């Protein structure tokens, strides 16, 4: 009996027939109405297909929903991950309020602070040269071993904050079970000067198991002494018992709690590889940026709340226009893994077919998130954004100031960013094109023939999110905005954003198939569908 | 009056209600019927929502269409890029047939062969050390400067064939106007030992202009002698006149013809950076692989023609199921830029709203292409593929044998690949889950409460394309399959796959905005919409 977001009312707000050009021409307060600021982030949603009436209707749905209660429940540690009976407390990992928070018998403020102090001490000991390898040498390289949430957030952040690297360590990310991943690291590191991190909440992920065992075999092939493990491995894991079976001391094991989802874990000890690149001070700045957005999100009325507006716009489009994807276009090379990261956060959260009560929902939930770095994407897929016939909401991320003095490059980068949202809004009509082709020197026949092919419909929506700079703090704020967008969408859809039951089956079938690959007399082999059986046969012959 | 692909007939083939499990159970010839082989590529489309009747209907549409004629027209050099009155001859770049081909007065076989011999000689002269920089030193680094089709194909191929690198040169790719891109190269190269490639068909792309000028300024800041340009720059361009204004001799200018689209250009002299990484012999192998697929595509009846089947399945889904995206999942780390590459090839080709006659089409055309490397994607977005409520066709790319001896890693990689397509097909029912939860130790209440959340609907389609290995030849074959898929889809939709008029407007608006940024009394500034005006104001303040 939760409120229905995608109802008849929404599907009919569309009938306002918003024309963006007309709105900007007639409403001199358009930008003021449909933009917000949070510190040095400017959120301009004024090129969206909205007016006052549509935004009001959307905000009413939010106000009528359980959202206000759910925000409080998330921050207070209520078990909002209902199918796993877990709290959802990535927010606590970056808290600066120091308000009381006791969850499941633990003082969360103490737990989080003490674990940060441990990671900080590890990083300082390694960077200072107090940590030595087994043969007595200073560490020069860090290799993170993990997949999904134990890989992508740290990898994305390390790249995004490349200008802030300052520890003299090189940080490498091993993830896929495809041994190419492990080999790219091993080919450029020395066992005597490398610290390996096993990043695994469960300590039983197939890929990370094989990678970690293989890395240990490489280390021990070199040293020929099991005692070397102590100087060359640390672990992060919620499952402290499996860490000791692998051979790692508790003093080299870092905590991860059940209330930290993998795809919300970069803020935890899982982010230690971030700290090993940019230093612990900068890691604190990253967390502080996120905290600023957490405070905004928790305290701000919905009509002025950036993540709530992001969520309402996205769910409005996917409900009313039946769009099945959203495009995210970061106009900075440093953000090259940002789409990949948000794919995980968004799609694994909101790709759900049942509501909290377990009922199959009759409305569409999470859509495909995709995109690409600008300006490059302009020469790859923006043709489709401009002249295709797919409805796709677009977010642009712009960074006002970069990390260098090529000011002509930076100005062109921004001009392009802004031109692309302007082009989506305006398009170009048959009459504009036809007249332009005549002025180019085409005769009437030629111009008539070509003009239709150059028509760009326009009236296509976008949001632009402008940062003053891409720093640890502003990046942390940017990520947190999207974390909260995703939460709001899940609440409005009445789904559990924080479980992931859909992946279990493939893990089981994978074990079965590996058995079938190694024994064709097995029940596993006999029960295969014939597509799977012949694929296995082809990778033997 | 072209044939309509997405007609009432198609929209109703859906009513067959294909159940994949039932089909594999009842049809012991399912795989034989719905798989094809081309040399050492195995194409298994048997997990698609098809049976004999649906495939027959689809093949009838292809047979009734202009496709047979259009294939001949493409290879013969007819002006199938109708809006630009151009031939479309990327196929000729890799030809091994040596059949007669005279287009626009040129002997295409002679033109292509002579240009290859020039690139081969350049690569040998640089690799051998006969090419010296201006101070007399051997080259160690190659920097490609280009964007879109002048960047992504070469970048993707160089990564994909990393195990085959053999020239002792490091190859770097500068593309975005964001100066981070140029700086990542300049920070690790020495002007005295670097050869720079300006890859630009037009020689007037904004980004490449700024990058090339900036690179020249860096070179000349070092040498302080304009004569050094001759030893440190080469150009690829269809526009030989602009190359000389930049300062580059014709002897250092490589050809590009109008009939080579940018997004089909890696096979041309634009691919020289590929050759500088893997050697010219391996570049020939890459072209030979593509040729093998060109011969397959041109000569094979439609029912056994892999690109035609790929196209029919894709357009069937996007017509009948109204899907708006397709997922491409390469199970090899080396293919990390393959989705990015195919996004350009597919979306910039088929993101079109008018037919060849210029009429607005009433059916959906090109959809969003996205995806991600496996197994990593399993921990990011496969949750949505399994339990979301979006219909998304899925292609898996598997490689039977890798480039190392971690056979346990490779077997797990493949088991996962096959498990994921198997999981999409089968899913898991409420009854299976409920019974499993009881056997796990949950009581009836608990199992009832959780079971619905673990239901995986299944009956979701996939294709698996299996290569024996990822070599220059097999990669070339793989890319060509998709080039021809895209061509077939465009023909069936009656669109021009080979123009890109939609990007022009944003280039114009970008020039206007840059003027507005530098002069607020300009007409450009006064004509801005207020969203654009305030974004410009915010990146000054
Ligand atoms: O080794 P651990 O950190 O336990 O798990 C690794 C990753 O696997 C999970 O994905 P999924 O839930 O399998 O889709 C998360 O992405 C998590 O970070
Ligand atoms: O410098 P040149 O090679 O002339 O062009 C660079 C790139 O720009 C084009 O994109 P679009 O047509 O602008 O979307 C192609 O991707 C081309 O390779
Ligand atoms: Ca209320
Ligand atoms: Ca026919």
């Amino acid at each position: 009996n939760a409120m229905l977001f995608c109802d008849d009312s929404k599907k009919y707000l569309k009938e306002q027939n918003i024309n963006l050009k007309n709105e900007f021409d007639k409403d001199d307060k358009r930008v003021e109405k449909f933009s917000l600021k949070h510190q040095n982030i400017y959120f301009d949603y004024s090129k969206n297909l909205i007016n006052d009436y549509i935004l009001k209707s959307l905000l009413e749905s939010a106000e009528k929903s359980s959202l206000k209660d759910k925000i409080k429940q998330m921050f207070n540690g209520a078990k909002i991950n209902s199918t796993e009976h877990r709290a959802v407390l990535h927010t606590a990992l970056r808290d600066l309020s120091s308000t009381p928070l006791i969850v499941d018998g633990q003082d969360i403020r103490q737990e989080v602070t003490k674990e940060k102090q441990r990671v900080k001490e590890l990083v300082e000991k390694v960077v200072s040269g107090r940590w030595r390898g087994f043969s007595g040498k200073k560490i020069t390289d860090i290799v993170n071993i993990g997949i999904g949430g134990s890989d992508l957030g740290p990898k994305m952040v390390v790249r995004a904050l490349q200008p802030y690297h300052c520890t003299d360590l090189k940080v490498h990310f091993v993830s896929n079970v495809d041994a190419d991943s492990l080999l790219q690291a091993l080919h450029v590191v020395d066992p005597e000067t490398t610290l390996l991190i096993i990043a695994s909440k469960s300590f039983s992920t197939e890929e990370t198991l094989l990678n970690s065992i293989s890395a240990r075999e490489w280390l021990l092939d070199h040293y020929e002494d099991e005692k070397a493990v102590a100087n060359h491995f640390v672990a992060i894991s919620s499952k402290l018992d499996k860490v000791k079976e692998f051979g790692i001391d508790l003093e080299h094991c870092y905590k991860m709690w059940d209330w930290v989802g993998g795809r919300y874990s970069l803020w935890s000890s899982i982010g230690m590889s971030i700290a090993f690149a940019i230093g612990y001070d900068n890691f604190e700045k990253l967390l502080a940026g996120a905290y600023s957005v957490d405070k905004h999100f928790k305290e701000t009325e919905f009509s002025k709340n950036i993540p709530v507006i992001m969520a309402l716009l996205a769910s409005y489009y996917s409900c009313t226009y039946n769009s099945q994807s959203q495009a995210l276009l970061p106009y900075d090379e440093r953000l090259c893994y940002f789409v990949d990261y948000l794919q995980q956060a968004d799609m694994e959260s909101n790709g759900k077919s049942v509501n909290i009560a377990g009922e199959t929902v009759n409305y569409q939930t999470g859509v495909v998130l995709w995109g690409g770095v600008g300006t490059n994407g302009q020469h790859a897929f923006h043709q489709l954004l401009h002249q295709g016939n797919i409805f796709i909401p677009v977010d642009f991320i712009a960074i006002a100031t970069s990390h260098h003095n090529y000011d002509n490059h930076q100005q062109a980068l921004l001009a392009n960013c802004f031109a692309q949202s302007q082009a989506l809004m305006f398009g170009q009509s048959y009459d504009m094109v036809y007249n332009e082709l005549l002025k180019s020197g085409l005769n009437e026949t030629q111009a008539k023939e070509l003009a239709a092919h150059k028509v760009i419909p326009g009236n296509r929506p976008s949001t632009t999110i402008l940062l003053d700079e891409l720093s640890p703090y502003s990046l942390g704020a940017l990520i947190a905005l999207y974390e909260h967008k995703i939460f709001v969408q899940g609440v409005l859809w009445d789904i559990n954003s924080y479980d992931q039951w859909g992946v279990e089956l493939g893990k089981k079938l994978g074990k079965n198939i590996l058995k079938a690959m190694n024994d064709d007399s097995s029940d596993e082999y006999q029960n295969l569908d014939d597509s799977t059986r012949q694929l296995i046969a082809k990778v033997k012959n």
